[PDB]
């Protein structure tokens, strides 16, 4: 039961958009293709009803009103599909490429062996509970006092990332390095699980065509890791082309390929708070634990 | 005390049966065989008395308004046994064949060694508590991490599946492997132990005619596991028919002697949900833990 | 202070039995001859007083009514020492051979060692407390996890065996297998504590002129073991007669010599229910724990 | 500040012995002597004052009665310091010979070695707590499993030993077995420890005249020890002229010289409540715990 | 969204300088220079607005009305940046050298090995909790002691430093030495922890421009540690010039070489209360954990 | 802010002195000298006002009134600076020499190794908690031990040594022994451990111009200690002229040389409460810990 995809679009030209546009004051001045309508059906919407379109047709609107306030224009301004992430930000849903679409409570990683590097899914639950933490994937105890840092690094920064102010009492968390058998170990997934624990807390997905890594300590900042040149081949191999490196590491990116350089974009940071920042979108797409 | 299998025959054909079918809106639309009868007394119900026959008796009546509003017909349309699971789902009891019956909180594995494969069935018991897990059946550490995933994965959906919401400090499960001495180890029970304690969870039996193998993650991805050739031959020689398996797994089928996989029903799995949507009787069969 | 047993059989005799048997509707169809009093007095009581003597003859008035409902008769019908049993089950009490009869919260198990079997009791305190579990007398880790087993499958139970529906936080359970010193593993007193932790729990007192080996598993089935013969003749040499094996162990009875075979009554066993049934008196004999 | 000895005697003769006598009914009937009325002084009361003086003149008297009660005589049954005992019971201070006086929370073990036996003092403190336990003295697991059947055994028996119903979770018990430095270890202290916990639970003083040897059962059974010899050698050694010992050990005692045994008074034991029995004074002489 | 620095200096001339100054009666008698006032706004606040502004121009002309206390003048007594310190205290910003500005919960903690000395900070988060200390960064035994012995110091004295008096069962501290990876032993970081840790839970934040060594007392006494040379030589190296040592590590000192201890200043202290007083500037910046 | 020692002095003669003596009823029979004032301020106070000091000289005038009570006498009685401890007791702080003043939870302990012997201070803090007990400085477990048995003690002794009835749940101990690095072992340091423990919970100071060495039994018992030689070596060499040895230890005084002996006072004791007695001050100087 719901909509097809053929009545969404049809309702919101019909209903939804005239309604959101008159309601934010902008009749007249705004409109929306019909590939802009299917793409936020697409990548911003996943329901059998049109409630979240409704809502993304009014987001679009009153950021309309927002750019009407920075300057007034005459006539129609059109918004197309290519237009879409200007108004709604990044696409919150990719349905032909799930795999790298932004999710609750995971972050992509980056390890390294003496042979290579490896792509590392960081996955974390935050459930009902009483401030329990457990930590599997067969993680070392550098591994595991690192996702201590980050866990409480968030404790402190409650207000910063919009999480709950008693999370520490009332959730449980669950920290996962799959596969399961696997050993590992290292501080370098600091980023990835600070990440991935704040978006499960949060209920604010993490974009998962962005790989990372890097060190972080408890007042947030990051610092440097090794590997880089695997790290970031294993990252192109895969096909994630949006990098996080630690800014103090800025020196190993001369190792590369000039071939995978150019075709990867990498953001050197400093602090934790610009990692969390570019990973999770600002809206929450899921309701809170408790 | 209670009445024989021939009271129960008659008292349901003068008696449950009409009574089920008139506050169904249906009679002389629908019927049963005598045959259809005890079947459903011998693979749905086990009571001393008929309150459970009655239930079942509506069930299919109530089915049977569902196809008539998908479209009427003339006459009557006679239901025999070979239709009652069309009506009343998976058989719930087995009496011929106890040991493939559903059962609550069980599931049955699969492992394999360097001498073969092994049929091992996983046991929970979901009691009242406080929220603590053990884990025996003298498993590696692994393999306990991937039955803490298991959980994790089901504290964080018990919306989806009717588990309890509080059963995270009002029960305790117990996750037990026999046999008691030999040693168990890896993470290819994952979705094994998920089946076992969402079913004891729940209260929902699991069937017990499906083996299965597969990793877990912590948000639900089943992933590739070893030993497919081993495992599905120990199924096979056990005289189970039906497999669930990893999807990633689905390149390792090739291996099989065709007459084996000619008699073998492979549920291929990317999503633990399929596994438990597969797995588990649709109703209770049993109270509730607290 | 109390009565001596020539005035407990008077006072039986002339007030308590009279009394009962008009009571229970039995006057004139039932008697109790001087043997059976005392049997009575000898056997299933141990008090100063004759509180219990006076229930105990009420049971067998009672019992006397229920035949007399299967069937009535003519005449008196006169109940000796050998008919008691018949009336009030089996014996309490065994003034003569203390060592054998029912106890609360011990059971009779059955070891092996490459030289031969031997008997070991399981002895189970249950006090106040909060839901704690010692396990002691050198018990191995398998050892150790049987008797988690048990007690899960009992906590899954309460209603069947007639235990405290909060015994999981109200009562500790003591697990202690003497000598202290010597070490002791392995599956096979599953059953045996199983029965010891029932009777502790239910003040129901376990009898202690049966034998006992079997695995258990979490959902109650009962598995095979080994060291049969050893166990068996080990038994035999101890004066016991009455043995409870696995029902998947049938096999290596051939292996016992036929003289030793012929002196044993063996139960065999697929359900740990069928173990308690057989070996827990049906009434307490001691206040509840709480 | 208090009374001297001297008018401690005097002020009984003049004032708490003959309102005692009259106050139990029995002036003209009973006396004591002087060296009487110095002994009840010297073994049965530390005090600055006498409270506690009248409070066992009281009791003669009351013994008095009780002694008239089982047959009435003519004249004045005069009770002279040979005789206290009789009518008080076993002295409770013995200032001439503090160290075998009896104590509150201790109790007189043996132990061997290769070369020979050794008496062990074990000392217990209950102290307001919560149901902890502390087990000091270098003690080995054997050692300390045989501290957790006795203090289970107790708990299972408060009723009958006058323990408080509820010592299981407001008092922490603490058991050290000096010197600190000394490994120690085995079952054959489970009577003594059993001793001195339930001394210091009632605050009924334990003798230590006697010194002891016997593992315990869960169920109280006292089971055979080692090192019979040695230790019963270092008990006459060290004076000690009343032994505790297993019935079951009654065998070894013949390889004692006739000369030692001769000067030992052997106690043989099969319950630890015969332990208690003997150990224990019947009136606690410190106020409860909590 | 705030004011441009310009528009501050321009509003602290125009309005919040004139108005501090009347209020705290010293109108004609006290003047401030622009580069003082942009000095303020530099070293002293870090706001959007100009609360904290206003509030340090407060402080200002309130120390005037001290200074007028202590004596009298005439005209007007004219406040350049130089003077700044002497009216508002050590620097509380450096946005031209952040790295040792001071800060909430940091020490700057001196390290040393076979081959030299090395800087280390300490990081301590005190968050909402429930009094669990954390300890991270491979710390070994003896540095992990060390930090309870602080921790537990500061407990002792919550008067004394403006401790929260309840932090010992409403907040967790986590300590954290970066880098994860390396071990960490020993306990000369003891004053450097209860500096950290102080800091943490008053909210005064701890100067980074002065390195420190020193093992700590649980009483609060500075002793002497090693690698006095190695440490002083790191620090020198990296540019830090204010260094606290303990009184008996005097000695040590005559092994600098000279014009490195030229360049030093060292402070000999003898109790931790003398480091946190030269730490830790006197205002808290962040409101309190709890 | 404060009274100088010349404005001290003079306000104790002119003010605070008779006032306290006619409140007592002694004005005309005693007397104190300018030295016996000074000595009370230097040695039996230590605060900026004079609250103390009129405490301590009401202290003085309430001992002359009690021993006029023994004795009358005629004319002035004089109190010099030597006769202050006589109403004073000992000196509660020594600024001349402050090292070796009482203080609030420490006591002077002395180790010995192969080549000689050391003095050891042992540090206990007392603060608000929940009953949890830290032991650091790299103890043993023999010395960890030690100090359960010492904190036992105490907790079966609340009322003798005035400490709070309610600290085993509302108070955490701290025990450390510097320096940190040092392993340290044996149970020599009981009666030390004791003093320190009971002296923070007391808030009474313990004197630091006697060290002692002993062995404590739960019950208090002081038991034999090894390195008399070096220990007494070790306190005379560093001026701690005032020992405490164990009884049991008497013999081994003959192995010191004559010249050692002659310069030291030592104590021999049985029981910890000598030892209690002998080195806590009667009257607290600190308020209690809640
Ligand atoms: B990181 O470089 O510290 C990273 C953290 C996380 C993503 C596992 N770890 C690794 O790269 C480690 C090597 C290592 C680096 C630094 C310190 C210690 C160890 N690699 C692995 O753990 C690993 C696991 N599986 C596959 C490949 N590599
Ligand atoms: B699975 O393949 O990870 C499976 C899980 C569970 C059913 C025991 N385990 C096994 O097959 C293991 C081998 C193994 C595989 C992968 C990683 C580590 C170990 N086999 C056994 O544990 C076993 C136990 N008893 C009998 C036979 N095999
Ligand atoms: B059972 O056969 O598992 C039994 C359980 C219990 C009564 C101790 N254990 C044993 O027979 C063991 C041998 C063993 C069998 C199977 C697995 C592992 C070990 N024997 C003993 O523990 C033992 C102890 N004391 C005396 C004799 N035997
Ligand atoms: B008992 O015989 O088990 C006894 C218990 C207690 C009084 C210490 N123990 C011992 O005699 C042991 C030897 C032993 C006997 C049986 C099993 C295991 C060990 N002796 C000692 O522990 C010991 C300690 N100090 C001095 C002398 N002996
Ligand atoms: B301190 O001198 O005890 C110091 C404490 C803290 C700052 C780590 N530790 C060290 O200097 C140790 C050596 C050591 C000294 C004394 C006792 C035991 C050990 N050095 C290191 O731990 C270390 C760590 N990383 C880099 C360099 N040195
Ligand atoms: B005591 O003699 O048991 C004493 C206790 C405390 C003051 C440390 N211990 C020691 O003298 C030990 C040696 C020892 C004696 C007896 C049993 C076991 C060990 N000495 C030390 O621990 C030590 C530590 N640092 C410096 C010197 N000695
Ligand atoms: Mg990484
Ligand atoms: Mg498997
Ligand atoms: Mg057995
Ligand atoms: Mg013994
Ligand atoms: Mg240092
Ligand atoms: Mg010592």
């Amino acid at each position: 039961p719901g909509y097809t995809n053929m009545e969404k679009q049809a309702i919101a030209r019909q209903y939804l958009w005239p309604k959101q546009v008159r309601e934010s004051g902008m009749e007249g001045r705004i409109e929306v293709t019909d590939a802009a309508i299917l793409r936020v059906i697409s990548e911003y919407t996943r329901e059998a009803g049109v409630r979240g379109l409704e809502r993304e047709l009014g987001k679009i609107a009153r950021k309309g009103a927002k750019f009407w306030l920075e300057g007034a224009w005459e006539g129609l301004r059109t918004i197309d599909a290519s237009d879409i992430p200007t108004y709604l930000g990044i696409p919150r849903y990719r349905p032909d490429k799930a795999e790298t679409e932004p999710q609750v409570g995971t972050a992509q990683g980056l390890a390294w062996t003496p042979v290579g590097g490896t792509l590392l899914t960081i996955e974390v639950a935050a459930v009902p509970g009483s401030g329990k933490l457990s930590l599997t994937g067969q993680l070392g105890e550098v591994m595991k006092e690192s996702a201590q840092a980050a866990l409480t690094y968030l404790r402190a920064h409650t207000q910063d990332y919009g999480l709950p102010e008693d999370f520490y009492n009332k959730v449980d968390l669950h920290v996962h390095v799959p596969d399961g058998a696997t050993p590992k170990d290292g501080p370098s997934a600091g980023i990835t699980m600070a990440t991935a624990i704040a978006s499960a807390l949060s209920r604010r997905p993490a974009r998962m065509d962005i790989a990372m890594t890097g060190e972080v300590s408890l007042r947030g900042k990051v610092m440097p890791i090794g590997g880089v040149k695997e790290k970031l081949l294993a990252a192109h191999q895969a096909g994630i082309h949006k990098i996080v490196l630690p800014k103090d590491n800025e020196a190993q990116l001369e190792e590369l390929p000039k071939e995978v350089l150019e075709g990867l974009e990498i953001k050197l940071v400093e602090d934790v708070g610009e990692v969390l920042e570019y990973l999770l979108l600002p809206e929450p797409t899921m309701p809170p634990v408790v």
